[PDB]
């Protein structure tokens, strides 16, 4: 179905309709069309005129409706004013019986038709307008992913005296990651972390949480299962065709979906509420389990590069009246990501993402790719996006001055630490010839050792039927 | 259909190996034990189950005899042809007699094979619904018959009427549940500030303690196939299931676990561990999801999502080992709750409250002043070989033979109700909440007070103004 969750949500009266800045769009349609085309998303410049026109038609329809409503209360007076005036038996057939009372039922007849038309026009507008992307920062590089601009390169490739191995091989030998023999247990791409592997995840998560909490971020825990409206509000797609979002059985539980990032739950917390101006900027940090269907995306059958479940610590910000505040907060979040990766001793590159890779909600987006020796490639480990007022206008995330005046806040989100790919980068960058893996000083307090070595336990032995004999 | 049987039908694993010889040997003891649990099956069902099993063994013997006779016939034919050395052997009365019996045998087998598959399924579909054995000392009866084994601490004294955790938390803005119906649904919540620090602290305090006591930390998938749940003694298909399943029309056989116990069992499934490593002690922190359709609207006592650190064990050749491990897990739970400064009581759960997989089950209830009663905060169960026989969780003996291991599970710390007990036990008259020394390193304070931020204000259309 093409039913928009934000619109349906509003239709039921659960929240108000999203408040889009049509004044700006109608004032500068040419600029909007050009930026729209450069994103190469669903909607293109050819679609804009129709969207603007539907909005304009709706505005006039509402003007016509109001006009007819006011006129009805004017005709109701042509009768009310005549209940104690010549109301013997004259009014029942006076010259003002027809033409001044028959035009009262004609108005009712019209309004009964216009109200439904208004609803139809309104849905027509939102179904399309809500698929329009956010504006684009003037400095965003134009083009596909390959056009990303390298802003910083930190460190250099680790040098080995042997061919670096992949993280899965390294981990299986140390029995800290397991993916084999799980198709009928937990499915493809699923995995278990054991011993030092689990300690590595706990260490990464706690190192990151500790750092951010110490830096003034408010810790939060959010629901993992959320209604589709929240995803739509964030600029995600609960159900495009192959959808990245897992949904709970609709025949058993109504509208429940697993989030692919704590960003969803965090946005849901602020939905329909206002924060105090004095508290801006609001900085929050949240660790949660993320779920992603990963359909039609990169083929990564083995290894932790594109898994269905993983833990991620998320940074989320709600700020000021405008761009200066949100742009600065994005810069702050990025600097924190760089600090985390630098302290982990990883080689990485910071990228200014191009127009076709911003998505729908992003105005500006900075990603960081970490060098992964075994994979032999730079791989994205974090993303940071300034969504300006795209999410706030859809989910009504406001800020309030001391006086009570409400304005749309801006929202910013950024990866604090996504475990899977950091495990890849760490295991592959710190691997030793003998198969052991050195532990970065920053994580040693969590690992209780400076080197991960072969375990004492005997690895599990498969005793099932599906084996050669 | 039974997920365990289907799983085997597809050849993904062998069929569960139930201890029928023990059952058939002492059907009377099993009969009374079954009735005392007052579960699905009762004494009036054992005779049928035992009969089907016997009919199945006989059918298999009959099939074996026929398959063996078929070979004997084929050999008699080969020997006849070689012995007669004639171009017209087909016309020999004996040759035709053997060939006829050969075709008859094959016909009879075409009848027995389908019957065998049928009986086998009928047996498992019913036999798999039988509970584990029951420990001799288990108290008989319903929950009211739970036996108090020990009590630790004393009820806190207040100079005022203790308030409930939600009121306390909303005032401090550390828990939110209001206006979430269309965001995350009923019985969902957010923890903020000190509230989130409390969860972080509880989880880390428990994880650190257990890791330092020798438990191997683990991370498990949260989405698993139905077979693993069934193997643990849970019910993904009991119509009103407490297990959330991913939309079947989009993704096949994927379910959210209500405890890391499921994933941990899935790890050992179809594998064998070395005897020298027993007992295997693992600890795992995971997000748990429970539909709680049966019953429950406000408060954290019964929610749909929560974080829980789980203890899981795989041990020795028999009962002595699994029993001692359960005791070990219980003692650890008591240490954790005592160090958090909570008042609690240990219970030996009764026959009707063991469920299907448990042989022995100890629960701990913590005093919750605001609630005005004790509430279960942990459970610990010895499942002996109930899960292992269903998921083939083995161990290799000294001699080098495979035997079914025993599994044990226990709550390390379940956050929701611990928050209730902590908030309600340490609340102060002015609304602040004192922090237990053990949790102070994680909270950075000895007292949780009113937050600095201005609480969020609802600005939606559904309000008077
Ligand atoms: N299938 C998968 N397997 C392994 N790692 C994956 C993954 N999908 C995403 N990630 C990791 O999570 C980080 C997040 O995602 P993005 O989805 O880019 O950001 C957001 O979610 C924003 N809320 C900021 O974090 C990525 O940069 C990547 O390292
Ligand atoms: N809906 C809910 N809301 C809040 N807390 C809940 C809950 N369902 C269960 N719990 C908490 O998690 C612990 C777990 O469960 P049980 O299901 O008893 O055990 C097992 O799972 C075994 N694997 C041992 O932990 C319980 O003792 C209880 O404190």
């Amino acid at each position: 179905q093409d039913r928009n969750l934000l619109y349906e949500h509003a239709r039921e009266g659960y929240s108000a309709l999203p408040l889009l800045d049509m004044e700006s769009l109608c004032a500068y349609p040419e600029d909007a069309a050009r930026a729209l085309d450069l994103r190469k998303g669903e909607l293109r410049s050819k679609d804009l005129p129709g969207i603007i026109s539907t909005w304009q038609e709706l505005r006039q329809l509402r003007e016509q409706i109001r006009s007819l409503e006011e006129e009805k209360e004017a005709v109701t007076e042509a009768v009310r004013a005549l209940v104690v005036n010549q109301d013997n038996s004259q009014v029942q057939q006076d010259p003002q019986y027809q033409s001044l009372r028959a035009r009262g039922r004609e108005i009712r007849k019209q309004l009964t038709l216009l109200y439904p038309k208004e609803a139809q026009l309104e849905e027509q507008f939102y179904l399309r307008a809500l698929r329009l992307p956010n504006q684009t920062h003037p400095d965003v590089p134009v083009g596909d992913e390959s056009q990303a601009r390298v802003l910083h390169v930190v460190g250099d490739k680790p040098a080995f005296s042997f061919q670096p191995r992949g993280h899965l091989e390294i981990a299986e030998k140390l029995d800290i990651i397991r993916q084999k023999r799980l198709s009928h247990v937990s499915g493809h791409r699923s995995y278990y972390l054991r011993g030092a592997g689990a300690l590595l995840q706990h260490g990464l998560v706690n190192f990151t949480l500790n750092k951010l909490i110490h830096r003034g971020f408010t810790p939060m825990t959010v629901p993992d299962l959320l209604r589709g409206v929240v995803f739509e509000g964030c600029g995600m797609t609960p159900n495009a065709k192959p959808s990245q979002i897992y949904n709970i059985d609709p025949s058993r539980f109504e509208d429940l979906n697993l989030a692919g990032t704590a960003e969803v739950g965090l946005a849901g917390y602020f939905m329909d509420h206002s924060v105090a101006f004095r508290d801006l900027p609001i900085r929050m940090v949240c660790s949660s389990t993320c779920y992603r269907a990963e359909t039609d995306t990169g083929k990564e059958p083995w290894g932790l590069y594109r898994v269905h479940h993983f833990t991620k610590v998320e940074m989320f910000g709600v700020t000021g009246p405008g761009l200066e505040q949100s742009s600065e907060l994005l810069e702050e979040f990025l600097s924190l990501q760089m600090e985390i990766l630098t302290e982990l001793g990883l080689h990485f590159r910071v990228l200014d993402m191009p127009t076709q890779e911003l998505g729908l909600p992003a105005y500006r987006k900075f990603d960081i790719e970490a060098w992964m020796p075994g994979r032999g490639r730079f791989g994205e480990v974090t993303s940071a996006s300034n969504c300006t007022d795209f999410q706030s206008r859809r989910l009504h995330i406001m800020f309030q001055t001391e006086a009570g005046e409400l304005q749309f806040a801006h929202t910013v989100n950024a990866t604090g630490c996504a475990v899977p790919r950091l495990l890849i980068a760490l295991l592959e960058s710190y691997q030793q010839k003998d198969g052991s893996v050195l532990v970065p000083p920053a994580l040693q307090p969590y690992l209780g050792t400076d080197r991960i070595t072969t375990p004492t336990h005997v690895p599990l032995q498969y005793i099932g039927p599906n084996q050669p004999q």
